[PDB]
């Protein structure tokens, strides 16, 4: 099962200086131990970092393989990395099209652990993404329902709707995932539920990576929809 985690991404200004929680969700699913869960996963990278084997000149990360409870899940996060001097996106398609990619070729791409790893990967375990290539089986569509540093929520939901349209054209299974529900805003959660109820069989899993609630449920729910359609 190849799972792509997608959501609002871009420049600091487009994220209101607060990402929506993709990285912490992936980190908690793949490595839920306190020692391996990191709350801080910056997307502002030096050219050396971006060209390292973890990022591999891509705007996505390979978070690794999960083999828990027998189903194998391969996890990736689609994001956007900005330059640590110019603060513009690294020149690697627009995010909404990039994130909806279902064929992800990055030869010799290494699994991501933390930003400390970047440009220093000999210092960490070096596990390669399988075959240098992943055919995406399904998408988790993250929606931050936290007030999260005075975010323009309606612009988030507009972005989510356009991203959803691109994903839906693929006919791949999508599960909507509400993030940071430990700080959830009822108006935002309700708006997200109304949006998802406007779509066909769009499931919503309410998660908090920080408090570790319903993360596994989110991924297993997607895996179940994946085999719904595979059958
Ligand atoms: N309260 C709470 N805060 C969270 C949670 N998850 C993430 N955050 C905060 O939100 C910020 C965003 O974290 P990320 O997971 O990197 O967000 P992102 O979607 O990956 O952002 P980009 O990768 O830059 O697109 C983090 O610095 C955390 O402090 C959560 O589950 N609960
Ligand atoms: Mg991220």
């Amino acid at each position: 099962y190849n799972i792509s985690v997608v959501g609002l991404s871009g420049t600091e200004k487009e994220k209101g200086q607060c990402g929506i929680g993709k990285s912490c969700l992936c980190n908690r699913f793949v490595r839920p131990s306190a020692d391996e869960f990191h709350l801080d996963h910056t997307s502002v990278l030096s050219t050396s970092d971006f060209g390292g084997r973890v990022v591999n000149n891509d705007h996505f990360l390979y978070w690794g393989e999960v083999s828990r409870s027998e189903c194998k899940m391969h996890i990736v996060e689609q994001t956007e990395f900005i330059d640590d001097q110019t603060f513009q996106p690294h020149r690697s398609q627009p995010y909404i099209k990039r994130a909806a990619a279902t064929k992800l070729a990055s030869a010799e791409k290494l699994m991501y652990f933390c930003t400390d790893q970047l440009g220093l990967e000999q210092d960490f375990e070096q596990k390669q993404m399988p075959d240098g290539k992943l055919l995406v089986d399904g998408f988790l569509l993250g929606i931050d329902v936290s007030r999260g540093m005075n975010r323009n929520f309606d612009d988030q939901l507009k972005f989510v709707s356009n991203l959803y349209n691109q994903l839906a054209k693929t006919k791949k299974p999508i599960v909507i995932v509400l993030t940071k529900c430990d700080e959830g805003v009822e108006r935002y959660i309700r708006d997200a539920h109304t949006f998802a109820l406007s779509k066909k069989n769009l499931q919503v899993v309410e998660t908090s990576a920080r408090s570790n609630v319903n993360v596994d449920l989110a991924f297993s729910t997607l895996v179940q929809l994946i085999d719904k359609s595979r059958g």
